[PDB]
Parts: C-alpha cells; sequence; structure tokens
C-alpha cells in the first residue's frame, strides 16, 4: 500500500514521491556491463527488478536523488548483508537499508540503496563512447 513507502524512507527526511505504480517494480532500459555463461558485453539491456522513489527538496521541489530498493531472493538477501557490515565504514559506498516486508502472506526482503542518481558511470560511457 502505501505504508510499504513510509518503510522506505525509513528514518531519515524523505519526502519521497513514487516513481511508478504502486508496490511493484519499474522497467528502465540502461546500459550494463555484464560477463558470466551466456551474454558478454558492454551493452543496453533493460532492467526491471527494482522500485524507484526519487526524493523532493523543500519547496517540493524535485531533486536529484533517487532511493532504490531492490528486491530479490533470500538466499542472495543475506551475503550483501553480511558483506555489507564489513564494508560499512567506508565513505565511499552507498547507505544500504536492508528489510522484509509482507504483500500477500509473505515477508519478501528488500534491500535499499540511499540518495543514489539516475545515471550510473556506465550510461555516461555508453552515451559517449556509442554517440548518435
Amino acid at each position: 500500500a502505501q505504508s510499504f513507502l513510509n518503510r522506505v524512507c525509513g528514518v531519515s527526511a524523505a519526502r519521497l514521491t513514487p516513481c511508478g505504480t504502486g508496490t511493484s517494480t519499474d522497467v528502465v532500459y540502461r546500459a550494463f556491463d555484464i560477463y558470466n555463461d551466456k551474454v558478454a558485453g558492454f551493452a543496453k539491456f533493460l532492467k526491471t527488478n527494482c522500485c524507484r522513489f526519487q526524493e523532493k527538496d523543500e519547496d517540493d521541489n524535485l531533486i536529484d536523488s533517487y532511493f532504490v530498493v531492490k528486491r530479490h531472493t533470500f538466499s542472495n538477501y543475506q551475503h550483501e548483508e553480511t558483506i555489507y557490515n564489513l564494508l560499512k565504514d567506508c565513505p565511499a559506498v552507498a547507505k544500504h537499508d536492508f528489510f522484509k516486508f509482507r504483500i500477500d502472506g509473505d515477508m519478501v526482503p528488500h534491500i535499499s540503496r540511499q540518495r543514489l542518481t539516475k545515471y550510473t558511470m556506465a550510461d555516461l560511457v555508453y552515451a559517449l563512447r556509442h554517440f548518435d
């Protein structure tokens, strides 16, 4: 519902406006740099397992800061929690926030990264190397 948004902004000061639907994911077309068993390369894929929330300034201005909450597996969910707890104290590590929110009869785990930007650096490099 709406309380999901009230959990996402968690404890800081947001002023958060949804960036899509209600409480589900949002498709985007973003440049990835991927290598595994099947696909390999630097190409524009279409990412769809995140929820985006854009931060509102005072004066109800829209500021360049997005809360990106990803919802994915449970087994992966802790591994990332452990490694974050290890690297927590670095200055360059985007502040994470791990929780579990129930939708239907499931407390599905979410991992929210805070105060990130619209475009990553892969997007800059792609846009400047494949220029049309």
